[PDB]
């Protein structure tokens, strides 16, 4: 399950172009994540009243969320597998306060994928995605494993 270094750079260098604009990026994660598996809305008691992808664009609230999201995901894949201490927090909200299953850290995973494939072909050729795609189901075994460690099936 161990990354490459060279792995590690076709990762951090799409993510340099997402940091251009992590705002923008975040709305459209977001709006494949709801449009592809709506169920997964249902687990945000501030945004499940939003019925369409205009609302969701306008949202200030859910693009600020979005923000905070990914940015705590680069922070994450900028220690290059090191990631311990970030997620013990991301963990334990994660299984015991918002109750969010492995199945649906998967369909942010495609979500993250599709939007980079999507808004960045120069960065994130089958070589890069394959690499981030490596790097998504490191943070999702290593989130597993706390999981179990708090007491949530995932
Ligand atoms: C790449 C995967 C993800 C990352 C890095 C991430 C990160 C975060 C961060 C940093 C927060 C705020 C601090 C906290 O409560 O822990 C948060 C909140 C939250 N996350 Fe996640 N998250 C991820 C995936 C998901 C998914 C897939 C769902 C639901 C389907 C989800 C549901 C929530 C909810 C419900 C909150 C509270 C939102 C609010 O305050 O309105 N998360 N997430």
């Amino acid at each position: 399950m161990v990354l490459s270094e060279g792995e590690w750079q076709l990762v951090l260098h799409v993510w340099a172009k997402v940091e251009a604009d992590v705002a923008g990026h975040g709305q459209d994660i977001y709006i494949r994540l709801f449009k592809s598996h709506p169920e997964t809305l249902e687990k945000f008691d501030r945004f499940k009243h939003l019925k369409t992808e205009a609302e969701m664009k306008a949202s200030e609230d859910l693009k600020k969320q979005g923000v905070r999201v990914l940015t705590a995901l680069g922070a994450i894949l900028k220690k290059k597998g090191h990631h311990e201490a970030e997620l013990k927090p991301l963990a334990q909200s994660h299984a015991t306060k918002h109750k969010i299953p492995i199945k649906y850290l998967e369909f942010i995973s495609e979500a993250i994928i599709h939007v980079l494939h999507s808004r960045h072909p120069g960065n994130f050729g089958a070589d890069a995605q394959g690499a981030m795609n490596k790097a998504l189901e490191l943070f999702r075994k290593d989130i597993a494993a706390k999981y179990k460690e708090l007491g949530y099936q995932g």
